[PDB]
């Protein structure tokens, strides 16, 4: 086939143009992304029991529904909680590559199993499925500038106006609204309706009338008597509208004909919907957007789409309002591609200088260099058939091949250039001649280095989807390289290359390349005469191979593991919770501390902080609240003191001064969508109905241990609220009946004075709107309160409250989890500086073995992963040996051969494990790519030795030892530029210390280990392996 294309130069370049250009198309039309879609589809459900305390929701509604939810496909594990505000959650994780859509099918076609089995007012108020994401693709907020306008107007403006355009573009999965609708509010005065003879009671029926629409019949009608001539629809009572409608409402006319209005007995005010979340940006109020992708869109495109339409709308805000966007990941994935980009040119150039340095002339050095863009070009093209799209990790793809596809050319150029000067043979002719004895070495390099790299793809779970991104991208650059290699290069070399004098050696060349040469030419004669040395005995050098292997073994059980690393995002998070029963006011005042402390002491760093009131994680609560901080550019950012991961130690270290509360600062984990904080997530599981009291009790137990070990575990703490005191009233209706009360006028007075009520719904401005009866804020905050209600009697009289009901107090939890349908808790922390995530969850499952008999654990979340990734790791190891031991033997017809090439990969591996432990890094995902290449490459070393000995051997009738000394001493000149080729192309990554260079540093150093011994050792043990087996065969 290259005989084809020596006589038809013209034809050759037409493919490498197809190619180069059609890689352009695709690189226009590809998708971009920080990663693939790594993390496994997640399907929650909602549910409401408004009235109802945390344990009574737990056997009447969550129980019940997770009952029937056994049987589903692919179900990884299941979790829900309950809360004392009559909320449920409950959320089903399913396996990585199952499809969203069905799985959400088959959820909502089993929960219908147990609908009826609800109570009513659950169905009622009806209960949804959906996906759901764990985190927020960015925060839109708005604030005020001038004051002059509150929080709840900022809230209704972006509510009624802004909150629906935003859902109905594209991308948008779900939007969080950090506030409220406006909602006509009716404050009560419970001392006027006593004057009055009046109860909420009636109240309620006079606004269900006064505040009513009804339909009616056309005047015209159908059918028609014959002659009418007129149709037209008849109007009647409407809706109110404004609030000095409201104060017109009659409540009763008394005796003497005066009237009393509900302008008269409560105040009409225009408020929010619900009080319990106070937003506050950089001590100012404000009100904003929580928006999260749906599956499987595009993050960067979401995010121009979303900035786009905010300048559609702004123009037309009222004065006074801006749009701030204190939130945001997007800029990193833009900084983290540019970085990566500006590496891989960095690259490129350091190749082609490494080329020119071994005497090469500006036209010779040309030649394996078009082959790069042909092939990284061609790379993309592949990428866009299958449906992938660019990103990181296939970035770290062509960036490993650039210095390991070359070689393809090398060999061709290298050994034509050498039969110019052996034999001065006529370009066309020497060309004709050199691809003959090197066509099974080419296709060999490629036909191995492919064989690692394809039983990988085929392993499940999140860690197989970052495997499958290297392996597309490997194997299609190293099919392609081959190609080109053998397509073009011989066609081009054919002619490009100008006649050389026989015999030169460039002795007389300029510059290093006068001394360069005689250096290298002396060295590689001493070489020779140093090998011959070692064939004369093989006794000690093989002894010298066990101590390596037994070191390896050594090294590799001490390196601890861990997942993907964390980098500094520009963003991270602080947690503030109080003890139980603590008001809104209280826990304000902490949060003006840990808002203060940013703005005076980190003012070169932070720039805004987002502060929540009452939203938080582990439940809501007055007593819990959340602080987003977002920091400046890394550009602004010097040093190592300024990142992420030493301004949160220091944060916490002085926040634990703080009195009275609970405060940490975290950095978001590797990916967003599985877990709320970086770290593990423990999982403290009861199987033998120990109870809750006593679980509790082994919960203190084990983090009190935990505490005895600080250099270690740090940042132990609970993922649940403490036990709360409980204010029950018992009612009496056995003296109800005696008075004459109803028990219904009780219900209802008691629930909508002191928990409010809906009613009815208004028009404003065209929307549509709740209403709302409460009573006012003064009469109903100490239990003394209930004294001041009455309720009408049957007779026409007041009764005090007092008269038939009495009060005492109890405790109880506010909020309960489950795991897998038994009674759980949660229990959180993080690594100690300078360990890893590995070390400490290998401790605690030691102190999880002193529990109680009874109590079981388990990981979820980011640490399933790690244990899963963990699991699996030896057993990719053993198929990759074994496809590549067949693989060897195809090629040539002897068992013998691949044994000898086999006993090379421990001296590749050494160097790796040897690297990580100078660096001090750990074994994690990245580092298993870094094992898996240099076993490719080390391979790839003995390659060149073996076959050309081999050919050597059976076709000239040489020596055993005179073959060996044969390749060796011709083949010396290759290795070397190839290793140093490749050793100066991830000498970037290395070296690399911008933004988000964790993940590069551990990639680039693993295999940078490797190729080093893989060159230096195996030149010397390469002949010593050839020579034994063939001897005892």
């Amino acid at each position: 086939m290259p005989n084809f294309f020596i006589d038809r130069p013209i034809f050759a370049w037409v493919i490498a143009i197809i190619i180069m250009l059609a890689g352009g198309l695709a690189i226009l039309k590809l998708p971009v992304a920080q990663y693939p879609t790594i993390a496994p589809p997640a399907v929650t459900i909602s549910a409401s029991y408004p009235g109802a305390d945390a344990k009574t929701v737990q056997d009447t509604v969550t129980q019940v529904i997770e009952q029937n939810m056994n049987g589903i496909d692919n179900l990884m594990y299941m979790s829900s909680n309950s809360d004392s505000t009559g909320t449920v959650q409950i959320t089903l994780t399913f396996e990585s590559g199952t499809d969203a859509d069905i799985a959400q099918v088959q959820v909502q076609n089993k929960l219908q199993l147990a609908m009826p089995l609800l109570p009513q007012e659950v169905q009622q108020q009806g209960v949804s499925v959906e996906k759901s994401s764990s985190s927020f693709l960015m925060v839109v907020g708005v604030i005020n500038t001038d004051g002059t306008m509150t929080q709840e107007d900022i809230s209704d403006y972006v509510a009624a106006n802004m909150k629906d355009a935003i859902s109905r573009t594209s991308g948008v999965g779900d939007v969080q609204l950090f506030g409220s609708q406006y909602a006509m509010r009716i404050w009560m005065n419970p001392n006027e309706l006593n004057k009055f003879q009046l109860t909420p009671v009636d109240v309620i029926t006079a606004i269900k009338a006064q505040n009513a629409q009804v339909a009616a019949g056309q005047l015209g009608g159908t059918p028609p008597v014959k002659g009418q001539q007129l149709n037209a629809s008849i109007i009647a009572q409407t809706r109110l509208t404004s609030t000095e409608e409201f104060g017109k409402i009659l409540l009763k006319v008394n005796q003497d004909g005066s009237r009393v209005l509900l302008r008269d007995v409560a105040k009409i005010e225009l408020g929010g919907e619900n009080y319990d979340i106070i937003a506050e940006f950089n001590g100012q109020p404000a009100s904003g957007l929580g928006i999260k992708l749906a599956t499987g869109a595009n993050a960067l495109d979401t995010a121009a789409a979303i900035r786009a339409e905010l300048a559609k709308m702004e123009p037309f805000f009222p004065s006074g309002l801006k749009i701030v966007y204190p939130y945001d990941t997007t800029p990193f994935v833009k900084i983290s591609i540019h970085e990566v980009v500006k590496t891989l040119v960095e690259a490129i150039i350091l190749v082609f200088l490494v080329m020119y340095l071994f005497l090469q002339n500006f036209r010779a050095t040309l030649i394996p260099t078009i082959a790069v863009p042909v092939v990284l070009l061609g790379t993309f093209a592949v990428l866009a058939a299958f449906g992938f799209s660019i990103n990181t990790l296939t970035m770290f793809g062509m960036v490993l091949a650039i210095g390991l596809l070359v070689d393809d050319a090398i060999v061709v150029v290298e050994n034509v250039e050498r039969v110019m000067a052996e034999e001065g043979l006529p370009p066309k002719e020497a060309t004709r001649k050199s691809m003959g004895q090197i066509q099974g070495a080419l296709v060999g390099i490629a036909m191995v280095l492919s064989a690692v790299f394809v039983p990988m793809a085929f392993f499940g779970g999140s860690t197989g989807a970052i495997y499958r991104q290297f392996s597309i991208t490997i194997v299609s650059a190293m099919a392609l390289s081959v190609l080109v290699a053998l397509i073009l290069t011989p066609a081009l070399c054919a002619t490009m290359l100008k006649p050389i004098a026989k015999g030169d050696h460039g002795e007389g060349k300029k510059g290093f390349f006068g001394w360069f040469n005689r250096m290298f030419e002396k060295s590689t004669h001493h070489y020779t005469d140093s090998v011959g040395g070692i064939l004369r005995s093989t006794g000690r050098y093989l002894v010298l191979y066990l101590i390596i292997v037994v070191g390896m073994a050594y090294l590799f059980v001490r390196l601890p593991s861990s997942f993907l690393p964390d980098e500094d995002q520009g963003v991270f998070m602080t947690m503030v919770q109080l003890p139980a029963g603590a008001t809104q006011e209280r826990t304000q005042k902490v949060l003006n501390e840990v808002t203060h402390y940013y703005l005076t002491k980190e003012k070169n760093n932070v720039e805004s902080v987002f502060a929540f009131n009452g939203f938080g994680f582990a439940g809501r609560g007055q007593n819990t609240g959340i602080a987003f901080v977002s920091l400046k550019d890394w550009a602004d950012r010097p040093g190592e003191e300024n990142k992420v991961e030493a301004i949160t130690m220091r944060a916490t270290r002085a926040f634990s001064q703080i009195k009275d509360a609970m405060v940490f600062a975290f950095n978001l984990p590797a990916i967003v969508e599985l877990g709320t904080a970086t770290g593990f997530d423990f999982e403290l599981i009861d199987q033998a109905g120990l109870g809750h009291e006593k679980l509790t009790q082994a919960r203190n137990q084990l983090l009190a241990e935990a505490a005895k070990h600080p250099d270690m575990l740090t940042s132990v703490r609970p993922n649940g609220l403490e036990d709360t005191p409980q204010f029950k009233i018992d009612i009496d209706q056995e003296k109800a009946q005696a008075l004459g009360v109803s028990i219904n006028d009780i219900n209802t007075t008691l629930g909508a004075a002191w928990g409010g009520s809906y009613v009815n719904d208004f028009i404003d401005r065209g929307r549509v709107k709740k209403v709302y009866v409460m009573s006012e804020a003064k009469y109903r905050m100490l239990p003394d309160d209930i004294g001041d209600w009455y309720v009408r009697a049957a007779d026409g009289q007041m009764v005090p409250f007092s008269a038939f009901s009495s009060s005492r107090w109890e405790y109880g939890s506010p909020r309960l989890e489950r795991y897998n349908g038994l009674p759980s808790m949660e229990i959180l922390g993080q690594a100690a500086p300078g360990k890893s995530t590995g070390e400490a969850m290998e401790l605690m499952e030691q102190l999880a073995s002193k529990l109680p008999t009874g109590v079981g654990y388990d990981w979820t979340g980011m640490s399933y992963q790690e244990r899963l990734s963990g699991n699996q790791a030896p057993s990719l190891y053993a198929i990759s040996l074994i496809v590549v031991f067949l693989c060897l033997a195809a090629l040539y017809e002897s068992w013998s051969i691949p044994f000898s090439v086999m006993l090379v990969v421990p001296l590749g591996v050494i160097g790796a494990l040897l690297a990580a432990t100078f660096r001090g890094l750990t074994n994690d995902v990245y580092f298993q790519v870094g094992l898996l290449t240099t076993i490719g490459l080390s391979a790839k070393n003995a390659i060149l030795i073996v076959e050309f000995a081999k050919d050597l051997m059976d076709k000239e009738g040489k020596g055993l030892i005179e073959a060996t000394l044969d390749a060796v001493r011709m083949r010396l000149r290759p290795i070397l530029m190839t290793s140093l080729a490749f050793i100066l192309g991830v000498m970037p990554l290395v070296i690399s210390t911008g933004a988000g260079s964790g993940a590069q540093n551990a990639v680039g150093t693993g295999v940078m280990g490797g190729m080093v011994t893989a060159t230096v050792l195996a030149i010397f043990f390469v002949p010593v392996f050839f020579v034994v087996v063939r001897r005892r065969f």
